């Protein structure tokens, strides 16, 4: 019933760009919207995004989160390990490179979501969500060394996964930073399951 | 150590704009980012809310209820949690409660409220709260709801037991092109991880 008509460039970065789209509202009636896009996008999705699962034996299970500077928030925020994905990488890989790069983890694919939206009413960004186990007790993970691209600046914060989102709230409370919404809703279920 | 040294506009539209961002290095390089805010951010303490609405019924298993509807950035049909940007003055609580009743026409009830939680750091500022409310749907307002679309707003209403959503959800993408967004899709994998 509802489709696009026509797409407007109105300004392109080198990042991002800002479109006018026409589309046709079930009405019949022609409507526009404001959408914002990635330049970068080629692939399945524009990034992924890792649920990064610290399996150690006697140990809490826990889940590994990234802290970093955002420039457009104006502050830090506490996300899953995500980046964007190469050019004629596929997502498992992009994801088990960015958890490397971002966290000095070495994992295991568990599962991998289809390409799902990030902010729909606003961009076309698309993600996968992809759940990775890391065996704590290997060698490999014992002293994992980050390896920060040029331009990143990451701290690594592992949480328990069966207290996620009272862990969260507190760094919220205390540290003043900004919990992504895909993390929030991720320690909310946790909680909310059974 | 990191932050803003200044956000210089690019292009204005009436709901969303485009800044290049001036920031500080951890390594006390000057960089630039290209940032996406929205215009219609002024008191509030996010832009929107989304709603987490456990319906409940006697003997019936909970139910978790989803909006389907086009988005003209993604350009087809997404699977979200019911949300909306939150009116000036109005709190986060009575902004959900009020989209979840125009979006599925049922009446929650408060449960919990989030801190401001970021829907996608490294592109925009955007912020939410993730309002978490039960239906009571025993209750007579809540029998036979209808939305109350605004002028330009064409939602459908999806229900899914809470107990299967990750393999709901999966069966929806599997049978017609839509989109799930991430926050449900989140929320859904702790469901089941849990
Ligand atoms: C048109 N309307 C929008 N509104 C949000 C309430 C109506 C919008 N948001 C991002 N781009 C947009 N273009
Ligand atoms: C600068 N760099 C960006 N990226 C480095 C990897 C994507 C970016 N993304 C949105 N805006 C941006 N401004
Ligand atoms: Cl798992
Ligand atoms: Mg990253
Ligand atoms: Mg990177
Ligand atoms: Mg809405
Ligand atoms: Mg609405």
């Amino acid at each position: 019933k509802q489709y696009i008509i026509s797409e407007e460039l109105i300004s392109e970065g080198k990042w991002v760009k800002l479109e006018k789209t026409t589309y046709m509202d079930p009405t019949g009636k022609t409507r526009t919207w404001e959408s914002v896009k990635r330049t970068t996008r080629k692939q399945t999705a524009d990034g992924v995004a890792v649920i990064p699962v610290l399996q150690r034996t006697l140990h809490y299970e826990c889940i590994v989160l990234v802290k970093q500077f955002r420039p457009p928030m104006g502050g830090y925020c506490i996300e899953f390990p995500a980046g964007l994905i190469d050019d004629g990488e596929t997502p498992e890989a992009a994801a088990l490179r960015e958890l490397e790069e971002e966290t000095g983890y070495k994992g295991d694919i568990a599962e991998c979501s289809p390409a799902v939206c990030m902010d729909p009413g606003l961009s076309n960004c698309t993600i996968h969500i992809v759940t990775v186990t890391i065996n704590g007790d290997d060698a490999e993970n014992a002293r994992p060394k980050p390896k920060p691209g040029d331009g990143e600046f990451v701290e690594v914060i592992s949480l328990p996964k069966n207290d996620l989102l009272q862990r969260l709230d507190a760094l919220v409370a205390e540290e003043h930073l900004t919990v992504d919404a895909r993390v929030y809703s991720y320690a909310l279920a946790l909680k909310h399951a059974n």
